[PDB]
């Protein structure tokens, strides 16, 4: 779960980049 | 967790469009 929400948390600062 | 991840995948290429 950890994991996870921490591949979701890079997910999102990779797009906020648009 | 991989059909989890696939439709996170879906809702972000989804999220582009606004």
């Amino acid at each position: 779960l950890d994991s996870f929400k921490e591949e979701l948390d890079k997910y999102f600062k990779n797009h906020t980049s648009p």
